[PDB]
């Protein structure tokens, strides 16, 4: 059977449905009647009825809106027969990719991290690591594509940045030099995670971290 | 043979050639091992050599520029062979869309046009009509929505704008009272059309207005 080249359809879709996606035919049509049908999961299997087709035309439609996140791809078969029930074609297959939006918020593995620095350590010195994970595609789109950045250090001091955050890595570094046990022995900081490379939804959590002799 | 939805190529591509469109398998290549070939005009028939398709893998690809405004369609039908040269699928068509883009300047029917009006015409009598045609897609885009504009009027008197133009129309109408015959004869205007609704390219030409008794 011949792969059709991918039929899109975006996530979250609303209104009147159904609505036409693409029309599928022969043209053998005017050598004999044709009739359309479709089958596999997402037509007549498990979820049943989510794509139906035209018996007569051809038109492909959905029937609800989708979730990229519960399924990302249907494949399907279509068929044409006359009415003697010889097969005018082959199947075809049919793939429907479901396609992505940012509908899905970052989120920290945990609400609050922990960490130790040693005092006299140079800028560079790596403290501890944050994570986040996005459900969007992360293949085909940004919208799972995570900028860690630093929201605010408390307390303030000696300097206001102490403190240096990987974009990419969550990975906490030594910013800066004047780090002393005994004047401030605890930092809290507030991380953010956004999608769309830092422009898009975000989330914040705490990191915490002690200052070590 | 089943007729694939259409794949869209815009007009005026750029760059490195050949860019890929769209993967044409057979799902029988797990079994035996699929070579793939096109025809059509377009691939073996004139204009030959617009499209190929890669033997081994099935990528569609575009070998030059088009021009919607020379072709705005192709018709190509795909081929499944195994290593003997033998049909492993019946062919399948391939619609080809190219795509506007606005490449086409709007131009005024006559360098010059001709009208005249009675000295003693309302605010709102019509005048006369300015015209242009674009070559640019008028079914699917913007790119030959065009729009109609006074750019100046020769003499300034009595008044910087004894007419208006409709922007959508063309129609030059009276827009403010005072003509007369024996004082100012005729006037000059410059006219201009624009597509993209008047934010897009841009020609001028000239009307010409007798004042009559
Ligand atoms: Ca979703
Ligand atoms: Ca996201
Ligand atoms: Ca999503
Ligand atoms: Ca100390
Ligand atoms: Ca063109
Ligand atoms: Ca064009
Ligand atoms: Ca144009
Ligand atoms: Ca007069």
């Amino acid at each position: 059977d011949w792969v059709i080249p991918p039929i899109s359809c975006p996530e979250n879709e609303k209104g009147e449905f159904p609505k036409n996606l693409v029309q599928i035919k022969s043209n053998r049509d005017k050598e004999t009647k044709v009739f359309y049908s479709i089958t596999g999961q997402g037509a007549d299997k498990p979820p049943v009825g989510v794509f139906i087709i035209e018996r007569e035309t051809g038109w492909l439609k959905v029937t609800q809106p989708l979730d990229r996140e519960a399924i990302a791809k249907y494949i399907l078969y279509s068929h044409a027969d006359s009415s003697n029930g010889e097969a005018v074609e082959d199947p075809m297959e049919i793939v429907i990719t479901v396609t992505d939006q940012n509908d899905n918020r970052p989120e920290f593995t945990q609400e609050v991290f922990e960490g130790s620095v040693a005092e006299g350590a140079v800028p560079g010195t790596s403290v501890m690591k944050v994570s986040a994970t996005d459900a969007d595609d992360d293949v085909n789109t940004y919208n799972a594509a995570i900028a860690y950045t630093i929201v605010s250090q408390d307390p303030e001091l000696p300097h206001k940045n102490m403190f240096t955050v990987n974009r990419d890595t969550g990975v906490i570094s030594v910013l800066t030099s004047g780090l002393d046990r005994e004047s401030y022995p605890t930092y809290t900081l507030v991380v953010q995670a956004a999608d769309l490379q830092g422009e898009g939804l975000s989330t914040t959590a705490k990191a915490v971290i002690t200052v070590k002799d």
